[PDB]
């Protein structure tokens, strides 16, 4: 429950907490209100957490991205500032913060992620993503890294994959369609693919967070990173001389980071609205009051017209600007939340190699274990598909077995006629079936289906499935009972 004579904001961690306190003081000066400022792990969850029983903060400061699921849900207070207030800030950061017609928060600045460099270890960075495998070899002879970034996180590795096609939610006449999204196609997968195998050569580790990438480049270890505006103070105290630029091309594309719209929304149960929105509008979103939480942690471009002309020739400024131009905001629909946590789960995924980058972007796209069919009929000298699939909870384990034996109709004991094992595909030479089975399946999508060509007339029998997938080591099978004919 929300106490009623003050102020309790949320702001990340990574953003500048103790210059917005400041502008808290100020207003505590002005007006007697006390303005506690905190910084939540996963505040993002745990506001909606909380917000449903009426609790949590008066103010919540988050990329617009994940304002409109809160809307959705009633949580926030609809903002009304007048035209005069509206007009001292850029007309697409209100469009950001605009919810089914309704303004839901204030904006306050535009961040986009850009490539930051060491120039002692790189006077000169990699215009491509292609170079860095070289890069990385030169200076690992020389005891140092070409590149770490927060893998961890999908806001970092989705430039890469969305440099080539991938999109999150297809954009179509003014509208989101929510059916269309773009996580599996050919694009995103390529991009996907080229950082697994990063990786999987070693320039880089599936295990890379936040604060490992952010202390490797402020110690001088690794020649690059990828962060957004936030990150610079922590460099400017570390010393080393960095550069803030574009982003590497992909394929000859540029990256394309989602833009985020860091806002300000009021919580629809806070007793304060009028103190809340009192201290935005006349005590943050001035020059003095951005400021304060721009010198704390760079903001990116700020919201507030006048301030961002103040700052505009900054050079890491028009270098995330650049980025942000090349990329594309980020949607503010409900569904953004299941898309985060989609691509999160398949980036890992197919990082630590549980998947290949395939199955894990179909499952993304997408957020009797054994299947034969019961009979199949063939014509002699006709082939016949012998489809076997299976489901399971398992990963695929290669090391996955599969086992298909044939017992001859009217006969008596079941014979192994091919096996899959340990990655490769070997018929059997005793054969009733030599030369005329072909292996079609494929292990990664759990398949083991083989082809029988120019059936006879005494092909007739049962043919068993037998697939282990190692967890897993106890077969599961099923049957599949061919008829030949003349015709039919
Ligand atoms: O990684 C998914 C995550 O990404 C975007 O979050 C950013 C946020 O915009 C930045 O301000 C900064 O703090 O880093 C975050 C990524 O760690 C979305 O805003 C967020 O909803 C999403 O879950």
């Amino acid at each position: 429950k929300i106490e009623e004579g003050k102020l309790v904001i949320w702001i990340n961690g990574d953003k500048g907490y103790n210059g917005l306190a400041e502008v808290g003081k100020k207003f505590e000066k002005d007006t007697g209100i006390k303005v506690t400022v905190e910084h939540p792990d996963k505040l993002e969850e745990k506001f909606p957490q909380v917000a449903a029983t009426g609790d949590g903060p008066d103010i919540i400061f988050w990329a617009h991205d994940r304002f409109g699921g809160y809307a959705q849900s009633g949580l926030l207070a609809e903002i009304t500032p007048d035209k005069a207030f509206q007009d001292k800030l850029y007309p697409f950061t209100w469009d950001a913060v605009r919810y089914n017609g309704k303004l839901i928060a204030y904006p306050i600045a535009v961040e986009a992620l850009s490539l930051i460099y060491n120039k002692d270890l790189l006077p000169n960075p990699p215009k491509t993503w292609e170079e860095i495998p070289a890069l990385d070899k030169e200076l690992k002879a020389k005891g140092k890294s070409a590149l770490m970034f927060n893998l961890q996180e999908p806001y970092f590795t989705w430039p890469l994959i969305a440099a080539d096609g991938g999109y999150a939610f297809k954009y179509e006449n003014g509208k989101y369609d929510i059916k269309d999204v773009g996580v599996d196609n050919a694009g995103a997968k390529a991009g996907l693919t080229f950082l697994v195998d990063l990786i999987k050569n070693k320039h880089m580790n599936a295990d890379t967070d936040y604060s490992i990438a952010e202390a490797a480049f402020n110690k001088g270890e690794t020649a690059m990173t990828i962060n957004g505006p936030w990150a610079w103070s922590n460099i400017d105290t570390s010393k080393v001389n960095y550069g803030v630029t574009v982003l590497p091309t992909f394929k000859g594309q540029p990256s394309k980071p989602f833009v985020g719209v860091l806002s300000a929304g009021i919580n629809a149960a806070s007793p304060n609205k009028e103190l809340a929105k009192e201290f935005l509008e006349n005590y943050l979103l001035t020059d003095e009051g951005l400021e304060a939480v721009n010198k704390d942690k760079p903001l990116g471009a700020v919201a507030l017209k006048s301030y961002e002309e103040e700052l505009a020739k900054d050079p890491r400024i028009a270098a995330t600007m650049e980025n942000a131009q090349k990329g594309e905001i980020m949607p503010n629909i409900p569904q953004m939340s299941a898309f985060w946590y989609a691509v999160r789960t398949a980036v890992i995924n197919a990082a630590s190699g549980r998947q290949t980058v395939d199955e894990a972007l179909k499952d993304a796209q997408t957020n009797i274990v054994v299947y034969t069919d019961r009979e199949v009929h063939g014509a002699v000298g006709s082939q016949v598909t012998l489809h076997c699939s299976f489901w399971s909870s398992e990963w695929v384990s290669d090391d996955i077995s599969f086992t298909w034996r044939y017992q001859p109709e009217g006969g008596r004991d079941a014979i192994s006629i091919f096996h899959y094992a340990k990655g490769q595909p070997y018929i059997d030479e005793v054969g009733t079936f030599k030369e005329r089975i072909q292996w079609v399946g494929d292990p990664r999508w759990k398949d083991g289906s083989i082809v029988i060509h120019n059936l006879d007339y005494s092909d007739n029998g049962t043919f068993t499935c037998d697939v282990k997938n190692p967890p897993d080591i106890v077969g599961k099978t099923s049957q599949v009972t061919l008829y030949v004919f003349e015709k039919v």
